[PDB]
């Protein structure tokens, strides 16, 4: 029983022609679950973001006639919500039990399975307490609701960061770890266009050679600081991404992990973000002449370069690699940032969705198990 969670964005919708993202879209049998992204806070209560999204959510649930066994959860949050509206939200009783009374309301009206939950991110003793307090509310009304109600009780789960030092700061780990049904790690931009080297989105172990600092920036040593702060291993879920982060090189000549940057990669056509390119963007860069592709065996993820053009992203083969990681680890499964940046079109030359394919497949026969694993 691994589990699969696939964040889809609300945004992707918004994109021009092919890069254009639909629920429709959504093949129900390759995620166990799928989190859309995002819903909002007005006057404290949960809300869709905009009118056109009450449409959205009625697309994707609904996905579920298509595959019965599939849930659905909304999120709140996210990093452009930022922190002062979790703050108010938890800063008394009656708006935040209110919150949780209508926010189940809102849930069963859209017949969703669920909620995550998405501050990003909280900070200092106070936010400590306040983040586990909303985790320890949703979850009793939720379970009290199926009991009081009819039908299985809501999920609930939350996005939590790779950092160590963001964990320190913001999570109680062993008091969500009770309340939390899923924990989804962000093991993915751990470099990008705000440094000036070049470096990769989510390498999956450090370089010999790295700083004791930089080799915490990697994926198995964050999932491994989840663990030791005592986070439960079977409702871990690894963050794998879909999507690459790109820089522009001061010299051609030097493409080498830590070569310096002025920037940013030139942005895809489809997401307009420089330092950002969804994977189908990635398989566009590729195909272009003279780009150069290289395995980094150490990090154990590929990445690219033409001319002064960088881009570090995740392929079939480090995806897979990183299933092997995650089942020799024994963690519970995989959340997906997003199932709308795969190549959902197939217009890499292999099939659709080949990144969450090939994950899907290398986790096929994979059953988790707690056992003693040493310190």
């Amino acid at each position: 029983e691994p589990q699969v969670l696939c964040y889809l964005t609300s945004w992707s919708s918004k994109r021009p022609s092919a890069g254009r993202f639909m629920p429709e879209n959504v093949d129900p049998t390759l995620c166990t679950h799928v989190i859309y992204a995002f819903a909002t806070l007005k006057d404290h209560k949960l809300t869709e973001a905009d009118e056109k999204d009450a449409d959205m959510y009625d697309k994707v649930v609904a996905l579920r006639e298509k595959n019965p066994n599939l849930k659905i959860l909304l999120a709140i949050g996210g990093w452009a919500f930022g922190s002062t509206p979790f703050k108010e939200l938890t800063s008394n009783v009656f708006r935040m039990n209110q919150f949780v009374y209508e926010a189940i309301e809102f849930l069963r009206d859209y017949q969703f399975n669920g909620l995550d939950v998405d501050w990003e991110y909280p900070r200092g003793a106070d936010d400590r307490a306040a983040f586990v307090s909303l985790l320890k509310e949703l979850r009793l009304a939720f379970e009290g609701e199926a009991k009081t109600s009819g039908q299985p009780r809501l999920l609930l789960t939350a996005a939590v960061p790779a950092s160590f030092e963001a964990i320190a700061a913001g999570y109680d780990v062993p008091e969500i770890s009770k309340y939390l049904d899923f924990i989804n790690v962000m093991t993915y931009d751990f470099h990008g266009q705000w440094e000036r080297q070049v470096g990769h989105n989510s390498p999956l172990f450090p370089l010999e050679s790295a700083t004791s600092y930089q080799k915490k920036l990697t994926v198995d040593y964050s999932a491994r600081e989840w663990v030791r702060q005592g986070a439960p291993k079977e409702k871990l879920m690894i963050g794998m991404p879909t999507y690459g982060r790109s820089f522009t090189l001061i010299n051609d000549t030097q493409f080498d992990i830590g070569a310096p940057a002025s920037g940013g990669g030139q942005a895809g056509r489809f997401t307009n973000e420089a330092g950002f390119m969804s994977y189908y963007e990635i398989c566009e860069f590729l195909r272009e002449d003279n780009t150069t592709l290289v395995w980094d065996n150490e990090q154990m993820v590929p990445f690219a370069y033409r001319e002064d053009q960088w881009v570090g992203f995740d392929d079939e083969r480090s995806l897979k690699t990183k299933m092997a990681w995650l089942k020799e680890e024994g963690f519970g499964g995989i959340m997906v940032w997003s199932v709308d940046m795969d190549d959902f079109r197939g217009s890499c030359g292999t099939g659709k969705y080949p990144l969450i394919t090939a994950m899907k497949q290398e986790l096929s026969g994979y059953k988790v198990k707690l056992e003693y694993d040493g310190p």
